[PDB]
């Protein structure tokens, strides 16, 4: 009810799930969700239904994939700590190492579930294949990431990937590719790409792991926000109840604009959060009639990469959680209050 | 004991400053409020009161904690205020402080009962048209001015010092205080720290006004340290793995794209010290050590208090960093700890 809230509409979560579904059926592959993107788990019971687990890249993750989605839970990291080491096996049916030190250090410990290592296929993941082939005896599987704009792209993509590592493939049992795949979007073809799937696990007889992210939660949720002032400095503004920084800052990190339905009218505003920052624009948009405080804005596709990482900059109200289920009822799953900015802090 | 990564707040660092800000203050008769937007730890607030003269805020939460855990003057800023907020926010506040004629316009009722000041735009933050203002002046009694930012040299600021009195000295004479803001780095070794009491003094002896500050980073500078460890070692440059990740708990690296700082930045082993983050510009810095750097070493990046600890969040479900702080003593504190049940109960 009270703005700013992250609305997710679980019948627009479902039209992706059925997709993610076909691709599954089609293509023989599994599709995980990938938590770093997505990690909103009280929709968890709706989406386990239709993917085969989900994919991590810390302890906190890990465990919230074997706590509340469950299936199939990969465990990645960059680099593991000694510390957590153990608890990370405890919760994972896979394990992937960034690299060959780190296999070494701690495949011991990851004795008991599958083991992976990551290559590289141009930073992150091994790319010697001679070096490699020294620890094929250590591990099952590899993670292989590059990311597809369109399809002919990703197709692409994985022919680089069998000339450079098509050897090391053959030896293993699978594979997981990652995300930037839009695999759900309107007009991707499925059914080819679902073919070149198919084409390379029959070739080197692995299983494909997907790791969608983006396309698991594509167009399912708003920020909604409110207009708070309005005023006139060069072009028309209007500044909203939420902040780019706070709850959605991929916007300002990679300089990127919001999106809103549907940009159309005569009177274009710019549109500002509640704070004092040169960067802190939404962006740009019409519409047809002029804005008033009071008024409501909707930033659409908000899901992805933006409750995972909001946070409490100069104390602006963070956006309550909130679904629409499928009946159309909105509920609130989760309002933060002052306790918890108080809590953050000491 | 403490496991890393964790904030620590070295007590008497903090102190340090804080002498210097009150030394301002007794040679000035300034007064200096601490700017929650940069630092808001509040578990050391004990330690900052006795040498401050309040808090000044951008956000409900933010005036709410200034006056429960700071007390003393509460000052409240926002560009834009909520009516369904405004009149929490009269309630905590002594000075309540408007961007704009309108805000001021709409929200005068309510903040009749407290002090009411107005931004002033020397250069969409704060009104410069004197005409406009002086229409409204029978409803405020203070100014605020914010433009300096990294200001780190005495003369610069004395400098807009004057521009701000020949745009609005004539107006400034006529109210009774005014807000200097903060970006202002008197606390900083070898600062004119005398000179600069004295020119705060002219200012408010000439127009007869109560002076603000609004010391945000100069607070805290230098004061705390972020303590990470290496967890794995790489030749692509020479790299290294920290358990810790600018995204998460130095966003501000992130955003505008600068680096931490090492001690000492010397020797002939360069590495890149990136983050715990997929991200691929997750990155600390390129820096010097004398040594090898080996999984298990222990990095401490310098001056991490100010826009860190604010902004911090569970970008990956990297462990959130302790906050801790250096006791007089030489022992560690452990404040806050960052468990499963904080990050999972900020997804649902």
């Amino acid at each position: 009810i009270e703005t700013p809230y992250y609305l997710i509409d679980k019948a627009k979560l479902t039209r992706n799930m059925e997709r993610i579904a076909h691709v599954r059926e089609k293509s023989g592959a599994k599709a995980l969700l990938a938590l770093k993107c997505f990690a909103t788990w009280s929709v968890f019971d709706l989406m386990r239904d239709y993917m085969d687990g989900t994919t991590s890249s810390s302890l906190f993750e890990v465990r919230l994939g074997r706590e509340r989605f469950g299936k199939e839970t990969h465990a990645y990291s960059v680099a593991y700590g000694d510390n957590e080491i153990d608890e990370v096996v405890s919760h994972a049916d896979k394990i992937i190492f960034n690299s060959i030190s780190q296999l070494e250090r701690f495949a011991d410990k990851a004795a008991g579930i599958a083991r992976g290592l990551r290559l590289n296929p141009q930073r992150l993941g091994e790319w010697d294949v001679p070096k490699v082939e020294r620890v094929m005896d250590r591990i099952n599987g590899f993670m292989i990431h590059n990311n597809n704009k369109d399809f002919g792209l990703f197709d692409r993509m994985l022919g680089e990937i069998e000339e450079r590592f098509g050897a090391l493939i053959a030896r293993v049992d699978w594979v997981s590719l990652g995300g930037g795949i839009h695999f759900t979007g309107d007009d991707y073809p499925v059914d080819a790409f679902s073919a070149r799937l198919r084409a390379f696990s029959d070739r080197y007889g692995v299983q494909i792991y997907l790791e969608p992210g983006e396309a698991s939660i594509t167009k399912s949720t708003t920020l909604e926000v409110t207009v708070l002032d309005t005023l006139y400095n060069g072009k028309n503004l209007a500044i909203v109840d939420s902040s780019i920084e706070a709850h959605m800052l991929d916007l300002l990190i990679y300089r990127e604009t919001a999106k809103v339905l549907p940009n159309e009218g005569s009177h274009s505003y710019m549109i500002c959060g509640k704070s004092c920052l040169a960067g802190d624009v939404f962006g740009e948009f019409r519409f047809a009639e002029e804005l008033k405080v009071g008024d409501r804005i909707s930033f659409q596709d908000a899901a992805g990469y933006t409750m995972v990482k909001k946070n409490w900059f100069n104390g602006v109200k963070m956006p309550a959680i909130a679904i629409r289920e499928l009946d159309g009822s909105v509920r609130t799953v989760r309002e933060f209050t002052y306790a918890d900015y108080e809590q953050s802090l000491s």
